[PDB]
C-alpha cells in the first residue's frame, strides 16, 4: 500500500551506507499477510505516503524505508532507512537521537496489524553515525582522577548506601564518607536530590566536605555521582553548576548521574552539551517496562544502551543479546544481534554493573568479559561482607587485582584479610567454585 | 511489615494529601508471595533498606483475583527545583515505574490510576497556554470557542520546501490548524530555514485568501534544548507578527520530560502541543508492563503541555486531562485551578459521524487533524474541512446537522458525499 524490497542484499546497504538497518521481531495481528505488515510497519517509519502517493507529485521516495529481508515463521522484519529522513541540527548540524526513536519506536509501536514488534538491533552507517555526540568521556577520565592509566586502568569499586532517600544532610554526607573509605565511587542513588529532609546544596556542600575528609584521610582520590535530574534544562545546569561551584577544588571527582530513560534525552544531552569534559553517568530507570524480556514491544536492552553510546553517555548499569552489550558499548567494531557496527572514532560508553557481584565470582566474572573496566556499585559482596561496607569492597577491589597480574584467589586471599573473609562471607560459593577453601584459607 | 499497612485507608490518604496513591497491575512470578512480593515493590520504589522511617511508600490494598497492588507514598520522597522550587516529572517517574518496572519477583505491573493531592500538585507546572490561547488568534470567544480543525501532510518525508508550503496554505485555505507531523524537521530535502521561511508565507498568503487566521505546530523538537530554543526563537522570528498563530510541537514521549519543559519555560507564550508516540511500547494493552495511556496524558498536563494526541476509560482520559475535579479508574483528581491541556483527536472521524462525537463528549472544545473525514470529500479536504468546520457549528449552535446540510454546501455535500 506502499514501500518493501526483499532482492536487496542486507551487506550491499552496509557498503554504500547512505542507510539505517533496524531488525526487529514481529507478529501480526493474525490473518494479515507477513508482508504485508512489515510493508507497512515501514510505512510508518518513512514517508507513510498513506495509500500511494507522491507529495508534490514528485519521487518523495529515496526517503522511502524498505523492509529489505524478513522470516515470516521467525517472527522477523530488517527495515533499511535512507539516512536523509533522519533529522539533524540548525545551530550544530548533528544528529539527534529524538528522530531515530520518532521515526523507528514511534508511530510504529501503535499499528492494529502488528502485535508487538521489538527491535532486536541496529546498523548506524558512517554517513550518520558520525553527526552524534558520542562519549565525552568514559572510566578513562575517572582513571585520569585517581591516578590509573587511562588505558586498562579497570574497576572502579562503589557502593551504594541505604537507604535510597531517607538519611539527612549529614547522617548522609557521613555514611559516604565512611564508604569512600573501603571503595572510590559513591551514587547518590536515582530519586536522590532535593527532597526536603535532605536539600541539594546542604547536601552536595557536605558531600563536597566529607571527600575532602576521606580522600585527605585515606589519600587517595574519591569520585562521585550527583544527580542533576530535573524536569527543565535550566535545572539541570543549576543542579549541577552549584554541584561543580561547591566541588570547586575537586570537581575532576564529580559524575553527573542523570536518570535518563524517566528523564529523556534533552535531560542527557544538557548534562553532556552543558557539561562536556564531566563524566554523565546514565541511570537506566523505569525501563523494564520495555527492555525487560517478556515484554514485547520494546527496543531490546541491547538497542538501549548501543543508543546511547551515540548520545553522550560515558557510562551506564549492569552486564552480567545482553552480553553482547559489553562490546557494543566498548569496543568500536562489535557484533550485535544481526548488525556488526564500526564506531569509527567513538569512544566507549562503560558498563557500570551491580549487585550481588562478590568477590568469590567476580574473577569469573572478569574472565568471562574479558576487560576488568567496569564501574562496580556494591550492595552485594558489600553489605554481603561479614566485615561489613567498609572491608565489602575493600575484598572487592583485591578480587579484581588479584586478576590482573594473575593469582588464583585462594591464594591472593591468603595474603590479606579483606579477600579471606569474602569466603567465610559467601557459604560455599566458596564450595560451589572454591573448591575446599576451608583448607587453605583457614577454616 | 514495615510495607503494608492493609487497613490502612483509601480515603484517608486522599483527604490528607501528602500521600501520593498510586494503583496497579501487578503480579508475582510463580511460587512467590502476594501481599509479600506487593510491600516488596515500595521498598525497591521508596526506601529499599537493605541489610528515619516516615518515608516508606506503603500498600494499603489488594486485590490478587483482579491481581492488583495499591502503593501509598510520603510527598517528601519527591526531588525539587533548587531554583524556582517547583516539583519536577522526572523523578516521580524515578520512584511510581522507576526501578520496580525491572523487578525479579515480578511478573509485570503496570500503573492504572494515582493521585497527585494539592500540596505537591501545585507545586507543579501546570499548562501555560492552551487552546483558548488559539481561540483568541482565531478569533471566537476564548471560553469555548469550540472545534479548531487542523491537518495531517502526507507523505510524512520526502516532501522539498515549496511543497509543504504550497499543501500548507492550500489546506489553509479550506480550515484552520496544520501540524508539521512526528519526523519533518532540519532534514536535508526540506531543511528547517529554507521552508519555515516559506510557511510563513504560505499563511500570510492563505490569510489574505481567508481574512482568518491560520495556525502552524512546528516540530521544534530536538534532543538539546538549545537547538528546541534555536527553533522557536527562528520560527517565531520568522513568522514575524503572525508568531501568536504558532505551536510549538515535541514529538514529546520519544525526547523526554526535559524536552517538554524548555519548550514551556522558554516560550510559555506559545502552545506546548505533545506529540506522543512511541507511547504503545509501554502503553499498549498487549503490554502487560509500564504506566498506561490514561496516566501518560495526564502526567503530561500537570507538566502542562498546552495540547496532547488524544484520540478515542479513553473519554476517562479526556476529562482527567480537560475539566478540573475530574475521576478516572480509581482516584478523583483536583486540578485546583491548574490548566486544561486539550485533545488533539486523531483519525478517521469523518463529517457524519463527528457531532455524534461532540455529543458523546459533552463537548468540541478539543483540536481535529483528520485524515479521510475530509480526505474522502467531493469538493476536496477543501471543502472536507470544512464540513467538519460546519459539522460543529450547527451541532453547539444547538440546530441540527442535516437542517445545515442545506444552508451550507460542502456540509450537505459531506452527507452526501460518502458512505
Amino acid at each position: 500500500s506502499r514501500y518493501v524490497n526483499l532482492a536487496l542484499k542486507e551487506e550491499d546497504l552496509i557498503a554504500g551506507g547512505e542507510h539505517v538497518l533496524c531488525a526487529y521481531i514481529m507478529k501480526p495481528k493474525a490473518g494479515y499477510g507477513y508482508v504485508a505488515t512489515a510493508a507497512h510497519f515501514a510505512a510508518e517509519s518513512s514517508t507513510g505516503t498513506n495509500v500511494e502517493v507522491c507529495t508534490t507529485d514528485d519521487f518523495t521516495r529515496g526517503v522511502d524505508a524498505l523492509v529489505y529481508e524478513v522470516d515470516e515463521a521467525r517472527e522477523l522484519t530488517k527495515i533499511a532507512y535512507p539516512v536523509a529522513l533522519f533529522d539533524r541540527n540548525i545551530t550544530d548540524g548533528k544528529a539527534m537521537i529524538a528522530s531515530f526513536l520518532t521515526l523507528t519506536m514511534g508511530n510504529n509501536q501503535g499499528m492494529g496489524d502488528v502485535e508487538y514488534a521489538k527491535m532486536h538491533d541496529f546498523y548506524v552507517p558512517e554517513a550518520y553515525r558520525a553527526l552524534f555526540d558520542g562519549p565525552s568521556v568514559n572510566i578513562s577520565a575517572l582513571w585520569k582522577v585517581l591516578g590509573r592509566p587511562e588505558v586498562d586502568g579497570g574497576l572502579v569499586v562503589g557502593t551504594i548506601i541505604k537507604p535510597k532517600l531517607g538519611l539527612r544532610p549529614k547522617p548522609f554526607a557521613e555514611a559516604c564518607h565512611a564508604f569512600w573509605l573501603g571503595g572510590d565511587f559513591i551514587k547518590n542513588n536515582e530519586p536522590q536530590g532535593n527532597q526536603p529532609f535532605a536539600p541539594l546544596r546542604d547536601t552536595i556542600a557536605l558531600v563536597a566536605d566529607a571527600m575532602r575528609r576521606a580522600q585527605d584521610e585515606t589519600g587517595e582520590a574519591k569520585l562521585f555521582s550527583a544527580n542533576i535530574t530535573a524536569d527543565d534544562p535550566f535545572e539541570i545546569i543549576a543542579r549541577g553548576e552549584y554541584v561543580l561551584e561547591t566541588f570547586g577544588e575537586n570537581a575532576s571527582h564529580v559524575a553527573l548521574l542523570v536518570d535518563g530513560y524517566v528523564a529523556g534525552a534533552a535531560a542527557i544531552t544538557t548534562a553532556r552539551r552543558r557539561f562536556p569534559d564531566n563524566f554523565l553517568h546514565y541511570h537506566r530507570a523505569g525501563h523494564g517496562a520495555v527492555t525487560s524480556p517478556q515484554s514485547k514491544r520494546g527496543y531490546t536492552a541491547f538497542v538501549h544502551c548501543k543508543m546511547a553510546r551515540l548520545q553522550g553517555a560515558s557510562g551506564i548499569h549492569t552486564g552480567t543479546s545482553d552480553r553482547a552489550i559489553a562490546y557494543m558499548l566498548t569496543q568500536d567494531e562489535a557484533q550485535g544481534p544481526f548488525y556488526r557496527q564500526s564506531w569509527g572514532g567513538m569512544k566507549a560508553c562503560t558498563p557500570i554493573i551491580s549487585g550481588g557481584m562478590n568477590a568469590l565470582r567476580m574473577p569469573g566474572f572478569f574472565e568471562n568479559l574479558g576487560n576488568a573496566n567496569v564501574i562496580l556499585t556494591a550492595g552485594g559482596g558489600a553489605f554481603g561482607h561479614i566485615d561489613g561496607p567498609v572491608a565489602g569492597a575493600r575484598s572487592l577491589r583485591q578480587a579484581w587485582q588479584a586478576w590482573r597480574d594473575g593469582v588464583p584467589v585462594l591464594d591472593y586471599a591468603r595474603e590479606h584479610k579483606e579477600l579471606a573473609r569474602a569466603f567465610e562471607s559467601f557459604p560455599g560459593d566458596a564450595d560451589q567454585i572454591y573448591p575446599g577453601w576451608r583448607k587453605a584459607l583457614g577454616v
